[PDB]
């Protein structure tokens, strides 16, 4: 890596220096090293130069507002600063450029909304690689290729996406915030495909918002548009984007306009999942999902109309559909022949836990059980909040402990029951172990038992003390299957 190869498409004099890493932070910065300078939230860069140089870094890139004309370059202690105006919104291209354009060197999908980027990701990357990639993440829960997930600025996307280059990915299911897009953190990425999942109401904020939005868009290489069309946005920004695939299971397809689609004709929510019948402009197919609710359906679509859009064959999709796994703990459905669907999820708020009772419904011809808990020592304003969604969205409602901590847990279980309507028709069992049993043990063959609050975790905190205890292994272990 050479500071004048790097800088060619923008300072055709710039120095020939050797250089080892990229960095924006002054104490990594290492010998031979790049220290990018940059003017970010009242922090500057540009104060930690002298330091730097003090580390022997091989060169400076620095922010020129007010200091330098655009492409100055200065040297300081024999060590070259060249100056670029703008560089937030470059930073993106220049690592980029550092890290031999990672994006050109594997199929990246963008996923962005609110919600169902996890799992649309997730399935992005199971799908691709069931179809022979060699398939990665980059979101929430960590980076990787799949299995070997490891728990962030432009420099360090295009740092990390080069590793998974480096480790042999040939495809990529990136989350990109809302928060990322806008601080110009994906500005330079190559996007195979851009995946639109899902304080607004005066219309001109809806206009700003809108303008905002459109603007960063079309300064992206966002490729192939999926777009979900059951959102109120999605489908005003469908209008305006002829060549956007449309997905819906809302029946808000018009085949007027939209040139190309796929919807959800039926979906029959049954105990171990979804049958989903579909027509698309790729042709028409049923597919068994794994995964539990609506929102998984809309979430499994979008990454089917994605793999159709860049060219994975209908039938090979069709053909690896019944291989696609939850997201650990996320409605992640345990079946065992003549006994109750249990699902485990970990929501832990008053909203997940309504979605979550919602999603299991679907799935549920007999009773819907909620076992759940509340976390001690910490706010106790949500409890009374779940015990009234579990009585509204269950039809049995059994009260129990989810990391009590220091907090006498009856304490808890009082202030769950102190927001139900009627405390007397909650079922209360304390030891979470005896009350995920006691619902299991007791609900009918085509009765749902959601177990909500701890998903993937593995460990209940009593005291100080982190018992190994996973809701997983003992619903798995109850029903005679393996977690």
């Amino acid at each position: 890596r050479n500071l004048r190869d790097l800088l060619a498409p923008w300072v055709p004099d710039a120095p020939s220096r050797a250089l080892r890493e990229m960095t924006l932070d002054s104490r990594v910065a290492a010998a031979g090293d790049l220290f990018v300078a940059v003017v970010g939230h009242q922090a500057d860069g540009r104060r930690y130069i002298p330091q730097a140089i003090a580390q022997g870094v091989a060169a400076i890139i620095a922010e020129a507002k007010d200091e330098a004309t655009d492409g100055e370059i200065r040297e300081m202690h024999g060590v070259p600063v060249i100056y670029l105006s703008q560089l937030n919104e470059r930073l993106s291209a220049l690592a980029g450029r550092f890290y031999h354009e990672p994006s050109d060197n594997l199929r990246l999908v963008g996923v962005t909304g609110t919600n169902g980027k996890t799992t649309t990701t997730q399935l992005l990357a199971q799908w691709s690689q069931l179809l022979g990639e060699i398939s990665a993440v980059m979101g929430t829960v960590g980076n990787g290729l799949l299995g070997k997930v490891i728990p962030g600025s432009a420099v360090d996307v295009q740092h990390e996406l080069a590793g998974l280059v480096d480790q042999g990915a040939t495809f990529c299911a990136m989350e990109v915030s809302s928060h990322g897009l806008v601080q110009h953190r994906v500005a330079a990425l190559k996007f195979a495909a851009s995946v639109f999942t899902n304080h607004l109401d005066y219309h001109g904020d809806m206009e700003h918002y809108e303008a905002a939005k459109w603007l960063l868009y079309s300064e992206h290489h966002c490729g192939q548009a999926i777009i979900n069309a059951d959102d109120e946005v999605g489908r005003r920004w469908l209008a305006k984007l002829p060549d956007a695939v449309a997905v819906s299971m809302e029946d808000h397809i018009n085949p007027n306009c939209h040139g190309r689609w796929l919807k959800a004709t039926e979906v029959n929510y049954h105990d171990s999942g979804a049958t989903i019948r579909f027509s698309s402009s790729w042709g028409d197919g049923e597919i068994e999902s794994h995964l539990m609710g609506a929102f998984n359906v809309s979430n499994l679509l979008l990454a089917l109309a994605t793999l159709l859009a860049l060219g994975y064959p209908l039938a090979d999709l069709l053909k690896t559909a019944a291989r696609l796994q939850p997201v650990c703990g996320r409605m992640e459905v345990f079946t065992a022949p003549g006994k109750p669907t249990v699902v485990v999820d970990y929501a832990h708020t008053p909203d997940a836990l309504e979605k979550a009772l919602q999603a299991a419904r679907l799935h549920c011809a007999g009773k819907l059980w909620c076992v759940f808990g509340c976390g001690g020592d910490r706010d106790k304003g949500k409890r009374p909040l779940m015990g009234a969604i579990a009585e509204e969205f269950a039809d049995v409602a059994v009260v129990t402990d989810d990391n009590p901590r220091t907090e006498e847990p009856r304490a808890i279980i009082n202030d769950i029951l102190a927001g139900m309507l009627d405390a007397g028709h909650a079922k209360v069992m304390e030891g979470r172990a005896e009350a995920v049993t006691c619902a299991v043990m007791q609900a009918k063959e085509n009765d749902v038992v959601l177990v909500a609050g701890k998903g993937h975790e593995d460990y209940q905190i009593v005291g100080n003390q982190r018992l190994d205890y996973s809701d997983r292994v003992t619903v798995a272990r109850l029903l005679g299957v393996i977690a």
